[PDB]
């Protein structure tokens, strides 16, 4: 694919929605987009499955992270294509085995 868009949707006001777009079929994914509700520190950010990993966001005080992350691991087309593939978030705060989650199946857009 070459656009991609994972909605989120969570424990009451967690929600949000997130964008990916890929140009060529092994160039790097951008990943941009925002998510709202949230408590303040850093959740864990990253898709379901192997190989999707995109590290942590920063949720403000008023429980809101910009997301802007190129990424040339993941990809839209290929073997290890993300599409289909759950973005999930942790709505707990810090590390650790997060399990309150919201999640957002990857669909296309383009």
């Amino acid at each position: 694919a070459t656009k991609a868009v994972a909605v989120l949707k969570g424990d009451g006001p967690v929600q949000g929605i997130i964008n990916f777009e890929q140009k060529e079929s092994n160039g790097p994914v951008k990943v941009w987009g925002s998510a709202k509700g949230l408590t303040e520190g850093l959740h864990g950010f990253h898709v379901h499955g192997a190989g999707g990993d995109l590290g942590n966001v920063t949720a403000d005080k008023d429980g809101v992270a910009d997301v802007s992350i190129e990424d040339s691991v993941i990809s839209l087309s290929g073997d290890h294509s993300i599409i289909g593939r759950t973005l999930v978030v942790h709505e707990k705060a810090g590390a650790g085995a997060g399990s309150r989650l919201a999640s957002g199946v990857i669909g296309i857009a383009q």
